Parts: structure tokens; C-alpha cells; sequence
């Protein structure tokens, strides 16, 4: 039987564990699929391109991490669903020698959730990881405000209409969030404390370990949460375009959860 090979395109990319949930599922679906596919880290040099190297190695889908999500939504040759308005695609797909973006950090974070009660919320950080989020939260219907001491490109997030801070809005939020090239290993403790306090919920895109960040955070008797359910949701969701379609994200979503 046909071996389709994926991969998570990244830099760094070790402490993934995209590979152990996409393959539970190539394993659990080959009968409907009708191939065998297999995914894999891909470590990638900063300097090279996706897109040549997509083709390189012959793959027929992948996902992209930090950092080459926007540096992806470049290369493409079409651009589908909300990635359209997102500068940023998670997820790749050959679809008739033609490559195809998708985006799904946008709805993968919010399926996170899961009950619909929310009014606003406040994004810490300016990548491609909260390039969707906030897009995606405005979709839904939600004040967001963005904070970042970071600014180029923090135009986006502006051009899409959001409120924009290098300083904590005097202000009281339901979901603050994080999304930073720093985290390895945000902002200052005070700064933090302040907000942090009669938040109705935490959460940190990261997922494996406890972050400085909700580390914290919890200790503050907090409700919270991390990013394992969204890397699930969003896993799912690329697994359907994976299966050109045949897979459903939920039932993806069954077997994916119950080995991670
Ligand atoms: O850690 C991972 O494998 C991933 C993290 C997120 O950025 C996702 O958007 C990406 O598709 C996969």
C-alpha cells in the first residue's frame, strides 16, 4: 500500500508531539484512506523555503509552527478559509500539484471551548500563533485587545481593528493569553500580577511542561488551561484536509485524544 509522507515544518521543532497524534490517526484510518501515511518532524534551516522543500521531499500535507507560518502564507499557490484574512497558514496541502494554505490555530482555538459565554480578551504577543487567534475571536464576536512592547507588524492587528497596547489597559478581561518568542524561557511579574487578578480564564498556547507564565498563574487559584486541547483541535481540523476530506475533524479529534 501507497506510503503519503507529512510533517511538521519548524525551528525548533524536537518537543513536538504533532507526530504522535497525526500518526495514531494515519494508523486508525488506512482502511478509509487507502494509503499509508506517515509524519515526521521536519527541522527547518531559517534561510530555505517551504514551498521548494515541500516538493523536495515529496510530502502530501504538513503542518508549519513557529516560525514560518507567515513566511508560509507566501509561498502558496491558493488560500482557503479564513487563512484568506490571517497573513498566516498552519497547514499545507497538495492538491492537484497545486499547494494549498489552511489555517486552523483560528478555529482550533476556539473549539477549545467549549461554552459560548465571552464578551473580550487580551492577546499578549504579535506572531502568527495570535494572528489567528485574534482573528479568529473577532469572527466570534469579541472585543480584542492585543498588548505587545513589540510593534512592527502589530499594524495587523490594527488594520484589523483591534485595540493595541505597549501598556496593560487599566481595563478587566475574560481571557489574557501569550503567544511570545520569549516564554523560552513575557511580561513583567507586576505588570502581570495586576491583570491577572479576577480574570475569568488563563491560557497558554504552549503545551508539555508547566511555563514560568501559568506556572504562576494556577497559584493564583485560577481557573486555566493550556494548549494541549487547542493542539489537538487544530491537529484534527488539518488531519480532515489531510484525508483530502474523508476524515472528519471530530472523529480525528476521538483518536487523537486518547493517546496524548
Ligand atoms: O507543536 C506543533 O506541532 C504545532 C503547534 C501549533 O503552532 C500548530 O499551529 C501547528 O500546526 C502544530
Amino acid at each position: 500500500m501507497k506510503l503519503k509522507s507529512f510533517g511538521v515544518f519548524g525551528n525548533p521543532i524536537k518537543h513536538s508531539k504533532s507526530p504522535l497524534i497525526h500518526n495514531a490517526c494515519f494508523l486508525t484510518f488506512q482502511k478509509k484512506l487507502g494509503f499509508l501515511g506517515h509524519y515526521r518532524p521536519i527541522l527547518l534551516p531559517l534561510e530555505s523555503h517551504i514551498k521548494n522543500e515541500f516538493l523536495h521531499l515529496g510530502l502530501s500535507g504538513a503542518n508549519v509552527t513557529l516560525p514560518f507560518k507567515e513566511r508560509a502564507f507566501q509561498v502558496c499557490d491558493k488560500i482557503k478559509g479564513i487563512a484568506l484574512e490571517c497573513a498566516s497558514i498552519n497547514t499545507l496541502v497538495l492538491e492537484n500539484d497545486e499547494l494549498v494554505g489552511y489555517n486552523t490555530d483560528a478555529l482550533g482555538f476556539y473549539l477549545s471551548l467549549k461554552h459560548q459565554n465571552y464578551q473580550n480578551a487580551l492577546i499578549l504577543g504579535s506572531g502568527g500563533s495570535a494572528k489567528a487567534l485574534a482573528c479568529g475571536l473577532k469572527k466570534q464576536g469579541l472585543k480584542v485587545s492585543v498588548l505587545n512592547r513589540s510593534p512592527r507588524g502589530l499594524d495587523f492587528f490594527q488594520r484589523l481593528g483591534c485595540d493595541c497596547f505597549m501598556e496593560p489597559p487599566k481595563s478587566a478581561f475574560d481571557l489574557i493569553i501569550n503567544a511570545t518568542s520569549a516564554s523560552l524561557n513575557p511580561l513583567n511579574k507586576e505588570v502581570l500580577k495586576g491583570y491577572f487578578k479576577e480574570a475569568k480564564l488563563a491560557y497558554d498556547l504552549a503545551y508539555g511542561f508547566l511555563t514560568p507564565f501559568l506556572a504562576l498563574a494556577k497559584e493564583l487559584k485560577i481557573p486555566f488551561q493550556d494548549g494541549k486541547d487547542m493542539l489537538i483541535y487544530q491537529a484534527s481540523l488539518s488531519f480532515e484536509k489531510f484525508s483530502a476530506s474523508q476524515i472528519p475533524y471530530s472523529k480525528a479529534f476521538e483518536v487523537m485524544r486518547s493517546v496524548f
